[PDB]
């Protein structure tokens, strides 16, 4: 029987990769044609999946770089207990494997990471582990940074049920724009279950371990943060913007706005695009 995604679609059907622990990755590419400038990985948030940059993945394709993304092991149609992982680090395996494999297919290309929230994050950890290798980092509101004891209660029950929930992300501080929360709270490849202790103890690894590597980043980056995102903090922003050693790094503030800049209210959205778009173009020409 054909391996089938977790919505029983056959892999042999969809761009698929296999990752070091024998999981297949669900796959996806917006090519340009004839020949590309640049790569860009796509990396998406937690609960979430690749289909969600539609609209920013088809705009860069549009300035000719070949655009790749996959569904991080336990999100969309890529295999693993939904919104798990074994470590935090597998994700950032994950992402240069499929890096790697793009390099291979186009030597000579700079190659550029966009992420957002956790996939932020996991930019962050995959430039710091190839130091000086990315040409650039898009970062919407990546996760940077929720108290003492429901940290060290989190560890403490970690070793005998760690499949307790806390709340599931609350959708209402996604986006002002409610017909995008609609289009959250719609989306079958979205994964909307409480956060696992397990998974809530890789994501703090995650926060810990990008706080360590921000001292040590030299990639240029665009960094974009709302003043009022309840999920990751903007201080977070004011962060790596001071420990980054980048020679070339940008803070864009969107004043109001919630975490999800790129699905915002349209001001906003079409801001959010304009400028990756200026600071992808003037990067690759
Ligand atoms: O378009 C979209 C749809 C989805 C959204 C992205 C969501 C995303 O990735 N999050 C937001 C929540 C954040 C929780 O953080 C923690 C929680 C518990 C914990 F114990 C320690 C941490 Cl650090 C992690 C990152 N954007
Ligand atoms: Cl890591």
């Amino acid at each position: 029987s054909p391996r089938r995604t977790p919505q029983s679609i056959p892999y042999q059907d969809l761009p698929h990769l296999v990752n070091a622990d024998g999981q297949y990755l669900f796959c996806r590419y917006w090519a340009p044609t004839g020949t590309p400038k640049a790569l860009i990985f796509v990396s998406h948030g937690a609960g979430e999946h690749s289909g969600r940059y539609e609209e920013l993945a088809r705009m860069l394709m549009g300035l000719d770089l070949l655009v790749f993304a996959h569904d991080h092991v336990g999100h969309g149609q890529s295999e693993g207990e939904r919104m798990v992982v074994s470590d935090f680090h597998v994700f950032v395996r994950d992402v240069l494997q499929h890096v790697d494999s793009m390099q291979k297919d186009y030597p000579g290309l700079p190659v550029f990471l966009l992420g957002h929230s956790m996939g932020g994050a996991i930019a962050i950890l995959t430039a710091a582990e190839r130091p000086g290798h990315f040409a650039g980092m898009v970062l919407i509101s990546p996760l940077v940074l929720a108290t003492t004891f429901k940290v060290l209660a989190a560890k403490v029950l970690n070793s005998v049920l760690p499949n307790l929930s806390s709340g599931p992300i609350d959708s209402s501080v996604l986006s002002r724009n409610k017909t995008e929360v609609d289009i959250y709270n719609s989306d079958p490849l979205i994964c909307r279950a409480g956060l696992k202790v397990c998974f809530g103890i890789q994501l703090l690894n995650a926060v810990s371990r990008v706080e360590r590597a921000l001292p040590k980043l030299t990639v240029p980056f665009l960094l974009l943060q709302g003043s009022a995102d309840r999920l990751c903090d903007s201080k977070g922003a004011y962060l790596l913007m001071e420990l980054a050693k980048s020679q070339d790094k940008t803070l864009k503030i969107y004043e109001g706005a919630y975490h999800v800049l790129h699905k915002e209210l349209p001001e906003v959205t079409n801001s959010v695009f304009h400028e990756i778009n200026m600071w992808v173009s003037q990067r690759t020409a």
